[PDB]
């Protein structure tokens, strides 16, 4: 039950679970595409592949968990995340806005948040 603009975690071989959001959902036949957030990216890039197996909701029980394990060598990387996904969730639900996290990440509003991030490499 992965719906495409769903936000979830995927974990890379030595890597630990990162977020993400869908981008094509192959619902019958166990596969879905989806795209790493992260605090400088590409949102019109293509999903890589991986399977509905692999995914874990972003909102899991384990997401605290996942959220810590993150944060041992990429804290200021789970940082950006947290700001994009968080701010992008106040316009949501507070009215400001109401598109997929993708088009948060490419309109106007974004800017105050893209800003402290991409500066924040300095």
């Amino acid at each position: 039950s992965f719906e495409v603009g769903m936000l979830v975690w995927h974990k890379h071989k030595k890597y630990p679970f990162w977020p993400a959001v869908v981008k094509s959902v192959r619902q019958r036949d166990k596969k879905a595409s989806v795209l790493y957030i992260e605090g400088h990216m590409n949102p019109k890039m293509k999903g890589f592949t991986v399977s509905l197996k692999s995914l874990k909701h972003f909102d899991c029980k384990e997401k605290q968990t996942l959220l810590n394990q993150a944060r041992e060598d990429f804290n200021q990387d789970i940082g950006w995340c947290v700001s994009l996904i968080t701010d992008y969730r106040v316009r949501l639900g507070c009215g400001s806005f109401a598109g997929s996290f993708l088009e948060y990440y490419a309109a106007d509003i974004s800017y105050p948040v893209r800003k402290s991030i991409q500066q924040d490499v300095l």
